[PDB]
DNA sequence: ACAGTTTCCCGTAAATGC
DNA sequence: TGCATTTACGGGAAACTG
């Protein structure tokens, strides 16, 4: 926070040296007015004065001058860390907070040193409109509040300009509300919401700027990349700034609705087979105007690059791109990216992989689990450092399957998310586990033996458990594991519920299993008590040999 | 067909009679530039020729006129067996085969007839024609040529207009191509598919008529029915007709891709309330016009009542209504029918009724079937002649329940359609039967008592079977029914699978039912053979008590 | 106080582009 | 001769608009 604080007196300061001036400015103008008022007398009371008047008044007027320029070199200062460390910063943030990272701070902070600077500013214009009118009812041979005159007016200009401009910015980014933990995937026909704000904060710039939202302005790749799709936005293309839109006093503009379709054509015909998959990037830039009277300055800034799909079915590829681009990119950024997709590190990529658990559930992957996905990614001498191609992750079909790693990963996360949500936060599923130390750690011979592991093996999502009595002949029988579940037989039946009657081919007229100690003696029971769904003959789905 | 023959006589004797007639022209037209020319000569050949020319041509007009004139009678007579006994009949067979009766006849026949008489009237107009040249070369006082000169062409007229006017139909009625058993109800959104045809076949007609598609056109129930809503069409309103289209060598139209949505408006403002239930009827007329020098013609026809919805949820309903309507109307059609929705006999209900079946699979509803859902909807006095109210039919809740009938059946068979098809299909259903008569027909005592009954509980459409083993006192033993199965116990498991292995509770280590016996002793196996569904543990998912 | 109705969506069965 | 994208909607439930 120490970097902050300070800045945060940089901003006092600005806004002191900006009200310090404007009272020797009165204090200038009064006094002025009492010599000029002496002058005329002593004239007609005739048909030290002179002393007092061409000198002191002439230090004032440099001393105030001095003094701006003083204010404008510390504005400088000020701003430059605000917008160049502050926002910037604000933004890198918000960049891994779309992929799963920590959450965004609130923009509150930012707001206030923004617009106390902006007042600052508009004030010195004023102060300077002031000094001005001085000139005119009094001037001479080396008049300061004449040669820095025009100077101080426009480096006010720029400093103001620069800070309004860089104030504008994209609070959320696009995303489809029915994917709040998706954000840059955009797909046709449904509407996104997208929310922009000016940090700046001025009563007299209330429903003023008109933003608009325009498709892939100034987007190169359009011409240079073949097959490269366009596409344009349909629903409410302008949306008003209020400070009514947002509970917290603050400017901004939140659009609904906003929505994007083909522009199928002959113009930019179709390659299928041009450079690029369709995870190609796109971008939403916004522009409005601040329109006034000796003022006029155009605002712009764009969101994130987005990804545009056509059907839910690419999203989890898409997803994989936004992952892989704010993973390694900051920069301003470059919509050719996966033209050269750059290596990733895994000790950021087996990260990121936690994330995206940590997001769709309660708990992230933990170090066994990743080191099984990392052996899987690197192989066994996988290593922190080890770099992973994009190819290896969304494109190479994986250890000896039909699907790359990234879908597989994808589609566990699916099947998490809608089937195994409580096994899996209360940590009764250690899903990635190399088949080797499944085996290794069950001869804990408490025959109860019980190991959810994900498959290796779908295409589509599925969950085993492994199986450990005895060999009846000294030998650990067999290292029984049932046929994966996948979404279907899980959607006819909870997991945990055919857990509990797995009972397969169990002699009887009573109890019957292979169940009962879930990982080193939980009881079975005990350890899923919960989950289970506890005139006809009701009945029940059961899974058997 | 022995009405049909005869009508093909009278269609035959009229281009015989326009044949005839043109003959006896040329032999009026040649035998007159004789008589004149032998008179210009006697004439120059001066400076019983007489009673010829001025006497017979006479009997030779008048001959001919009389002859035309009695043309146009023949042809009336056949027009309207055409247009008003075969046309009309043919559109009834339509209305009935929508709803899953007989399947309509082709049009050829139709068309043969439509276009040979369209023929001879085309030609009787330039026999008129040739008339008329004749008596600007000679007429005189009592020249029949000029009496019925006026009459027979405005008589030829009206023939043509009616015929061509008529020829015009719907050939195949609105419907939705992913609903090719429901025809009159239209989805909002998604494009239906219509096919008009105009049964006259005129070579120099193709390519002329542009066909137009309106939507509620001269529907007054816009203004008096309360809460009624406005539709527009959306897609192709307009469609040239052409003898292209369709591989049968006739004049066509069909229209793809037509569309309907909302005129969402304050005009009309929703009432939820008012008058009736979104079944309410529109209809989709089409308009098209003969346009030739001395002819103009206005053709217009328009489908069968149509039922608007916005959601696939609705179409079960819809149909309800259509079924209602086509099953007690012919007659030119009531829009406002609902609003006073006329009673149904039962001998034609509970028909309509098995031909839904007989529409959706290959068997429809025998006797015993029929009779038990009509002791349903009739009670114990359940009669042919017995009628049943539209309300204890779409919206009365049924025996003890909580839907109307209609929704029950509806659901078997979308229950039956996506899961029980082979079983239905091969009669080892009997789905309807009273519980009565379940227990009565199982002292079957063939222990293996078999018996799958479609539930009448359920809102959705599930099946059961009934059990009937030993009571172990004298007494047939309780006669056992599993809770029902909806689709989804069977989307994960088909429903022979789960006979095969209904076990439940089965002390043992081999074999374990109650299964066996089918009906009357059809062996469980022999008899639900085909439909069984016959490195990891491999599973099945099984029904148990 | 919802209760019929429509809108929005998702993931599939199929169509379709080059 | 194909798949890589896209369109069609049946279907489960949220959002309408009164």
């Amino acid at each position: 926070l120490d970097k902050q604080k300070e800045l945060d007196s940089k901003v006092r300061n600005v806004k002191d040296k900006v009200m310090c001036i404007e009272h020797e400015i009165k204090s200038l103008e009064d006094l002025q007015d009492e010599y000029d008022f002496k002058c005329k007398t002593l004239q007609n009371r005739e048909h030290l004065l002179l002393k007092k008047m061409y000198l002191m008044l002439d230090n004032k007027r440099k001393e105030v001058v001095h003094k701006i320029i003083e204010l404008l070199n510390v504005t400088e200062l000020t701003q430059n860390a605000l917008i160049n460390d502050e926002l910037v910063e604000w933004k890198r943030r918000q960049q891994s907070a779309c992929i799963g990272g920590p959450p965004n701070a609130c923009l509150d902070q930012l707001q206030n040193w923004f617009t106390i600077v902006a007042e600052s500013l508009q004030q010195v214009r004023q102060q300077l409109k002031k000094l001005e009118e001085l000139e005119q009812k009094y001037t001479y041979e080396h008049d300061p509040i004449t040669k820095n005159k025009q100077v101080l007016w426009d480096r006010t200009f720029s400093l103001f300009q620069q800070l309004i401009q860089s104030s504008f910015v994209v609070e959320r980014q696009p995303c489809m509300p029915t994917h709040p933990q998706r954000p840059l995937v955009l797909k046709t026909g449904v509407q996104f919401t997208v929310k922009l704000r000016l940090l700046v904060k001025l009563q007299e710039l209330n429903y003023n700027l008109k933003v608009k939202v325009l498709f892939d302005k100034d987007v190169n790749e359009r011409n240079t990349v073949k097959g490269f799709r366009k596409f344009n936005i349909l629903g409410t293309h302008t949306k008003v700034m209020n400070m009514e839109e947002s509970t917290n006093g603050s400017l901004a503009a939140e659009f609904r609705h906003l929505q994007l379709k083909e522009q199928k054509n002959a113009g930019t015909r179709t390659n299928e087979g041009p450079l690029i998959v369709t995870e190609e990037l796109h971008s939403l830039s916004f522009e409005t105007q601040l329109c006034q009277p000796g003022l006029v300055i155009d605002l712009e800034t764009t969101s994130l690059p987005v990804v545009v799909i056509s059907n839910v079915s690419q999203l989890p590829s898409g997803w994989a791109s936004i992952l892989w681009y704010n993973m390694l990119v900051a920069e301003p950024r470059n919509l050719s990216f996966f033209l050269t997709p750059p290596c990733a590190r895994w000790a950021q990529l087996s990260e990121v992989l936690s994330w995206q658990f940590s997001s769709v559930t309660k708990r992230g992957l933990n170090v066994d689990q990743l080191n099984m996905l990392g052996e899987k990614l690197l192989g066994p001498n996988a290593s922190p450092d080890g770099l992973i191609p994009w190819t290896r992750f969304c494109k190479e079909n994986i250890n000896d399957k039909n699907f790359p790693f990234w879908l597989w990963i994808e589609s566990i996360l699916e099947l998490i998310k809608k089937h195994l949500l409580p096994l899996w936060n209360d940590g009764c599923i250690m899903g990635f586990i190399s088949k080797e130390r499944e085996r290794a750690l069950l001869k804990d011979q408490q025959p109860g033996t019980f190991l959810l592991r994900f498959s290796e093996s779908s295409r589509e999502g599925a969950i085993t458990f492994t199986w450990v009595e005895r060999s009846q002949n000294g030998g650990e029988p067999d290292f029984h594991a049932v046929e994966p579940y996948t979404k279907k037989e899980l959607s006819a039946v909870t997991f945990p519920d055919i857990i509990r009657n797995y009972k397969v081919m169990a002699a009887e007229n009573i109890p019957e299993n292979p169940l009962k100690y879930l990982y080193p003696n939980i009881d079975k029971d005990h350890a899923f008590g919960k989950y289970y769904s506890r005139g006809y003959i009701k009945t029940e789905l059961i899974s058997v040999s």
